[PDB]
């Protein structure tokens, strides 16, 4: 009975990062507590200053990742406070039931409501609001996040050999709909409200205005390039809720790659270019050979670099002539 | 030898069941006869009253699930009455030979046809009308429908383990391509042969004005509601022979999913949402542990949920609290 | 050591024909040497003259297919004739680190450079140009193709059993952005940077105007429609660098498939439709059994028909009756 089972809190952290857990652990089912509050607030989207009227699940797109393992029950008290003009609620993937807690957590603004579920599925799994009848809108202005399960043991190779990783960055990819006036601009709004309508009419087209990692255009850059180093493994974990997408790190692989996001089936190994159905989540790892500015994107070229579904991995350590080489430099064809 | 083996007829059933039939057999193989009639019609698509000028097998979007066991023979009588306006035929993607069953089935007005093949590998396959020249649009208005090989011994789970389900649910899904006037209405046309010129404008654009199940918005919801209870295993066959989705049944999963469809594979477990490439049929199992009404839909959330891509299943039987609780109902935050 | 390894040359050859290799070798790792030469050309993509200003590697689209095997070092030299206006370079998903290799060969025209690096992971690899802020735009303007690494014992199915193929067949497709005037006729430029803004435009609308394969609307029908016979086993290799796209041979099967294209991994098997991710290459076997011209297609019919991702297999041979047969031929109704 999970009423007594020992219940423990975690404190969630801000995306790429991932709050502390363990892979295989000696521990058995807990009922991990967990709280997100709504809030709801314009974003800047791009190096224009276009904005978006957003939804967020802790104040940030995506909302933080939350971790337990197989058997374990998560409890989240969702807090909608009076700040906010909408209702939300949560929909796990990972849940079984009453549309994934969203029949059961319907919080207008000034509420809150506890849920309980049994993680008994391992794998990456999206959540994300859906309040009847307009869900859509309420995930593409970014109310989506995801949940890992990991399997008590943790992550095994198709011939059942552990797999670990020493890092685990979480990217959520958010296909965005912002609506133009007739002079052509992006239209900004001065209420969440207000956007709605003309928000409703650019999703039906099917064409997003802009694909972006965790919030933005450039997101994952510069400053807050993603980093690791040479003879790192990182578990990559890519969320899309709405919109199919494609995953690459450019100049590496995915060593072992779960796009269907399931931790009970075997992975994939050497991929080039994964798969996320709009819908979920998946999980790649690769460790580094190679150091160097990386770029990890949706392969659609054109999603990454005009609409903004790209990010980078700054690697530190030796370059490996084995692997790649510059036999000769770019010169003068021979004459 | 084909000719020499015992000849049984089936009689085929509208979507969404699927006719009477066993899963694992004793029986050896069968030339399996079946008809199907062409019927092109005006169909009502939305709840607005728009039309699409349909053209269906046997007056239904999708045609119905003929279902076989593997190395059975498929005989098929397609008759086109008199009283339609286009020439039609058949594609198997179960069939090997002649563009699927194509060039051997053009049937016009007032003739049939009797094809046979080997079912030869099992798995969920799409058969389609497929007239030279005019592929796209006889498909996209509407002339699919689902071929299930199983296999002689029944379907199994990754490590060989027998897997079984007590009711089979046939869903097809079709992106309508509806023309606009002026006045920004929808066209409705009197004759099918007036839909043409303007249907495939609006689908060289890619865009559908709507993405249905089985041929109208709402089609599998209120009294048309799929149903199921608590302990009952259903088998979800989805179709979509032009356009891909990302199929999702809302608080539950794919148990085992063959998403490519073909059972000889082994399929993925606890998927939270899959994957149906354009041009073919996949198939999931899921064994309903909570009672509620779900959503099944595909998990582009604008296309479900704005232009039509959903359907229900009312589940009947006993809540469990293990696997969800509401711990607190949503109430006013402690002031 | 890679320096002290053999070395050899292969020629390579225009698609849709692939370069005479071994499958299964005794040979040990080379460093196999390649040369590659950017040709921009104004092509000619449809049946009513529309141009593209295209820019290939080696004169076609795709660029030839480079075939190794697992552990061989791939050493290209790319040369950028004097004659091109704009920067190359290339990007190997085979490959590990400095961008795929895009860092080390910057060549501006009348300039070349030497690539080495190892090719340690067995599949089917898309290798595309990509200059910095220019990469969707040289992409879909037609610089990609595969490099393929044939594991040494060449291919396996899913219980380790060896899977040979008589020929090799090679199918880039592409997404093409093609301007049109207010006329709403197709722009025709005098150079290649007058394309540049127009088809930047089209690209952000994420709708292509043309899908084609190999360079153009029925490249590989009529006169150029691949060859094959009954009883002949052929490897489809199948390259989007940039969108997705869902192959399917009409009448046929991938008989076992690598849609994610890396060898290593188990193949499927009876697939009516497989899956190519926009950025990378999958592969396919399929043994003919029946006679005829057979359809290889992406199965979003409209992008096939309409749009142009359609090309023939002509299957010399005998009929098969056992497999499939017209009973009866399409005749009046009975009455
Ligand atoms: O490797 N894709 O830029
Ligand atoms: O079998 N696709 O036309
Ligand atoms: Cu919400
Ligand atoms: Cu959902
Ligand atoms: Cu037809
Ligand atoms: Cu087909
Ligand atoms: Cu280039
Ligand atoms: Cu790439």
């Amino acid at each position: 009975d999970a009423d007594k089972l020992p219940h423990t809190k975690v404190t969630l952290v801000a995306p790429p990062q991932v709050h502390p857990h363990e892979q295989a652990t000696k521990s058995g089912p807990k009922v991990v507590e967990f709280t997100m509050t709504i809030e709801e607030k314009k974003m800047v989207i791009d190096d224009k200053g276009t904005t978006l009227q957003a939804m967020t699940f802790n104040g940030s797109m995506p909302g933080p990742t939350l971790v337990v393992h197989e058997g374990d029950y998560v409890q989240l008290t969702l807090v909608n406070p009076a700040t906010n003009a909408m209702p939300h609620n949560v929909d796990f993937h990972g849940a079984t039931g009453a549309l994934g807690g969203a029949k059961l957590t319907n919080v207008n603004p000034g509420e809150q409501a506890t849920l309980r579920f049994k993680a008994d599925r391992s794998g990456t799994f999206v959540y994300h609001c859906a309040p009847e009848g307009m869900v859509p809108w309420h995930v593409v202005s970014g109310m989506s996040g995801t949940l890992m399960v990991l399997p008590r043991d943790g992550l095994k190779d198709p011939q059942g050999k552990p797999l670990h990783y020493d890092r685990a960055y979480t990217i959520g990819e958010f296909d965005l709909y912002i609506p133009k006036g007739p002079d052509g601009k992006y239209k900004d709004y001065a209420t969440l409200a207000e956007s709605y309508g003309d928000t409703v009419q650019v999703m039906r087209t099917l064409t997003p205005s802009h694909i972006v990692f965790n919030g933005k255009v450039g997101a994952l850059t510069g400053a807050n390039a993603l980093t690791a180093k040479v003879g790192e493994t990182v578990l990559l974990i890519h969320s899309q809720a709405n919109r199919d997408t494609r995953p690459h790190l450019i100049g590496g692989h995915g060593d072992w790659v779960w796009e269907t996001g399931k931790f009970a089936n075997p992975p994939q190994r050497d991929l080039e270019t994964w798969f996320i159905r709009g819908g979920s989540a998946g999980a790649a790892l690769y460790t580094f050979k190679q150091p160097g500015v990386y770029a990890y994107l949706n392969h659609n070229l054109i999603e990454a670099f005009e609409l903004g579904a790209a990010g980078h991995i700054k690697v530190e350590g030796k370059w490996n002539d084995d692997l790649m080489k510059q036999i000769k430099a770019p010169a003068p064809i021979p004459r």
